[PDB]
């Protein structure tokens, strides 16, 4: 099980948000902590992505771009898994020090998005998603969004995506009905990431007004990479 040995080995550890849980809840503090957590998660996602089997087959310019486009979806997917395993989808487990209950979902003004992420969390239980399926699905999520004008070397990306889909087939084989369920679950991440992309974009544009902090590396991606997705230049690869 060489492929699965690697995914398990490179799987990031626990990442905290650094949120002050002794403050009474506020919109500004909650989303500043989400933004800070997004910064910290991005660092771990880059190190995770670069250690993936066959990742440096990609063109150097494509490596960071692919991570930055998939970044939000990857965070959402892993968070849903965290939520399922830690609290049985009762709350959104963004981090040990940032667990969203229904009040915090409302307070963040992302209630609709949180509800859909809670549904995603529950689907891990309903579908009985194994830890190994999760790891392969999450790796496949990285290679599930590309620019319409094409990557620097689209062929290497296409080959790499195909290989990860093959590994998912092998994990399933031990098939058709299962592959259908998992690809449908993967597809459901993209609409959620879209809504979050739109929401964090708007928040960045009015950040100065609402007193929400955006780290340097966050402001860049949400101002440079995310608008390409929102403007239709970069689109996700849907199975169905
Ligand atoms: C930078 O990403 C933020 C975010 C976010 C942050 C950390 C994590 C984690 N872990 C997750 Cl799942 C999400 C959806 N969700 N987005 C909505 C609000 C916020 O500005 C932005």
């Amino acid at each position: 099980p060489i492929f699965l040995n690697v995914l398990e080995a490179i799987e990031p550890g626990v990442v905290c948000a650094g949120h002050d849980n002794n403050q009474p809840d506020s919109f500004a503090a909650l989303l500043s902590s989400l933004n800070e957590l997004g910064e910290r998660q991005l660092v771990h996602v880059v190190k995770w992505a670069k250690a993936l089997p066959g990742f440096r087959n990609l063109h150097v310019d494509d490596q960071m771009a692919v991570i930055q486009y998939s970044w939000m979806g990857l965070m959402v997917f892993a968070m849903g898994w965290r939520s399922f395993t830690n609290v049985n989808s009762r709350m959104l487990y963004f981090a040990p020090d940032l667990v969203f209950n229904e009040y915090r979902m409302h307070k963040s003004r992302m209630y609709s998005q949180c509800v859909r992420m809670r549904h995603l969390s529950q689907e891990f239980g309903w579908l009985q998603i194994t830890p190994q399926e999760f790891l392969c699905m999450k790796a496949l999520l990285l290679f599930s969004i590309i620019p319409v004008d094409g990557l620097k070397n689209q062929k290497f990306f296409d080959e790499l995506r195909m290989n990860y889909i093959k590994e998912l087939d092998r994990i399933i084989a031990c098939c058709s009905r299962r592959f259908y369920q998992l690809t449908k679950l993967l597809d459901s991440v993209q609409p959620i990431a879209r809504e979050l992309h739109q929401f964090t974009f708007d928040l960045l544009i009015k950040s100065h007004m609402v007193s929400v902090d955006f780290p340097e590396m966050m402001a860049e991606i949400i101002s440079v990479q995310v608008p390409k997705i929102l403007s239709g230049k970069v689109k996700p690869i849907y199975f169905h």
